[PDB]
């Protein structure tokens, strides 16, 4: 029987969108050679994009042998494409490590991996992630994409014990969630994939932003792994970006002329030392959680699921005293003199339930952000952007007085007209849920206007004008919603509409004076 092979450097498996509109899969060689002709990744599931971007960045540092510094970065930015000769010299040296079905060095796999007991091998559908809320074999390209994703985004369900792992007890060895599932990921995206890769290729000289260097090598340059695992500090970004967080083996099968993957074994792998990750990783911001003398703990800053990403703009910009922005944003902040006005910030975060076994929520978004808003030297642009979010939040809160009007009482046991107009205790939880629903409705209406406002800050000198424009837009949206809700009141709730509208209008006026005097 002929040998099964699938060389990831020369076979198509990375879905991209081309500048001429084509949508197709490319090999790792073509994703570099054609990076200046590609818009970007065109993936099918949100966790795939950070995982595949970080894989491709680890490969870029190794192919380019840099950038070590600003001068090297500058010569890459000023060039129009990546060197085919650099790319082909690298893949000629390492393509014996890019075969998905190699019998000795299967890519991101353990060649001899076996279950510790009976039933550990599962159908290949277990490698596929599904939305936060079975016999289909995978193609080699699908399996490769999910393999890259699973090492980074796996859950504590990947507990199947591996033979030869002496940590196995009760037939299992339970891992932590994957490292990308743990961090709040943020990365800039340019107009082409080549720009995106360069915006993320922080030079090694930025020791405050990343750890990288000549000795920092990715997983496929290291000795292949076995069933044993460790907790280890990453050597740098190439190591971290290709972290073998799991121990996986694909079981391919020939079906006529097609190679497919019907089965897989997924076990616990290496854990990232979270203290060392903070020094290495440019795609995560941090908040200081506790300090006891010299002992300090940090937690990742996280895009909150269930809200539009600009509502958490202060968690992106990390402007509080206990917060530190993603090192990639500090790098991009210094690139205005290169002709870059805006970047699209890709944000992802995850939330798990049931002792880290189930993916309960996934935050995934893109925000078009001016480099002017990233400016910490002159903070006026960031200040108007954050203040505009605060004004939206105050308008949503003011609308609560109208949302609750249908539940308001006129209670004669109180002796002040303001205290008589109240929600009775038996309707408090319902009125609170109605206030939240009307707040969510105004945020949905302010989404496309906020994004337009934020993009417009890129080319404005006098920031008092967009501050006044945003104030009038939010008021107009808030009064339209208030008028619709008041018109729906039953006749016996007319008094509640009068009180509610007055409270809404006074609160809105107070917030308006604080935002745009």
């Amino acid at each position: 029987e002929p040998e099964m092979h699938f060389d990831l450097s020369s076979e198509p498996w990375l879905p991209v969108r081309f500048r001429d509109g084509r949508r197709s899969e490319v090999s790792l060689r073509d994703i570099f050679v054609l990076a200046h002709t590609i818009v970007g990744f065109d993936v099918d599931f949100p966790t795939l994009e950070p995982a595949l971007l970080r894989l491709v960045l680890a490969l870029a540092y190794r192919i380019l042998r840099g950038p070590k510094d600003d001068a090297e970065w500058g010569r890459l930015w000023e060039a129009d494409r990546f060197s085919e000769d650099a790319i082909d010299d690298y893949f000629a040296r390492w393509r014996h490590r890019f075969d998905l079905f190699s019998k000795e060095f299967p890519f991101f796999q353990v060649a001899d991996l076996e279950p510790a007991g009976k039933g550990g091998v599962k159908t290949a559908n277990s490698l596929v992630a599904y939305a936060p809320s079975t016999e289909l074999a995978l193609s080699p390209a699908e399996a490769a994409r999910w393999l890259v994703e699973r090492h980074a985004f796996g859950s504590a369900s990947d507990k199947t014990g591996a033979k030869g792992n002496p940590k196995v007890k009760g037939g299992k060895d339970t891992p932590a969630i994957g490292y990308l599932a743990w961090i709040g990921f943020v990365a800039p995206v340019g107009q082409t994939l080549r720009e995106t890769l360069l915006l993320n290729l922080v030079p090694w000289q930025y020791r405050n932003l990343i750890r990288g260097g000549e000795d920092d090598v990715p997983a496929w340059e290291r000795d292949p792994l076995g069933p044993t695992r460790v907790m280890r500090a990453p050597d740098g970004v190439c190591d971290l970006f290709t972290w073998q967080g799991r121990r996986i083996r694909l079981f391919p099968e020939r079906r006529g002329d097609a190679i497919v993957v019907p089965r897989v074994l997924i076990c616990a792998g290496d854990e990232v030392d979270r203290r060392a990750a903070r020094d290495v990783d440019p795609h995560v911001g941090w908040r200081m959680e506790s300090r006891r003398g010299a002992e300090v703990s940090y937690v990742p800053l996280r895009a909150r699921p269930g809200q539009q990403v600009w509502r958490g703009l202060s968690s992106v910009l990390a402007l509080g005293a206990e917060e530190q922005r993603a090192g990639v944003l500090s790098f991009v902040e210094g690139l205005q003199s290169r002709g870059i006005a805006l970047v699209s910030l890709l944000v992802t975060s995850a939330k798990f339930g049931n002792m880290s076994t189930t993916l309960d929520d996934l935050a995934y978004d893109r925000l078009d952000t001016p480099l002017a808003v990233l400016n910490q030297e002159d903070p006026a642009a960031a200040t108007v952007a954050i203040d505009a979010v605060t004004f939206a939040a105050h308008a949503a809160q003011a609308l609560g007085y109208v949302a609750e009007a249908r539940y308001l009482s006129y209670d004669l046991s109180f002796h002040e007209e303001s205290k008589r107009h109240r929600v009775p205790e038996g309707k408090a939880a319902l009125a609170k849920a109605a206030r939240s629903a009307l707040a969510e409705e105004i945020y949905g209406r302010l989404d496309a206007p906020y994004r337009h406002f934020l993009t417009g800050l890129a080319n404005i000198d006098d920031l008092e004008r967009p501050r006044a424009e945003w104030a009038a837009l939010v008021e107009a949206v808030a009064r339209d919603l208030a008028s619709r809700e008041l018109a729906q009141l039953a006749p016996a709730q007319a008094f509640a509409g009068v009180a509610g509208e007055d409270r809404f209008r006074r609160m809105l006026a107070r917030a308006r004076n604080e935002f745009s005097p």
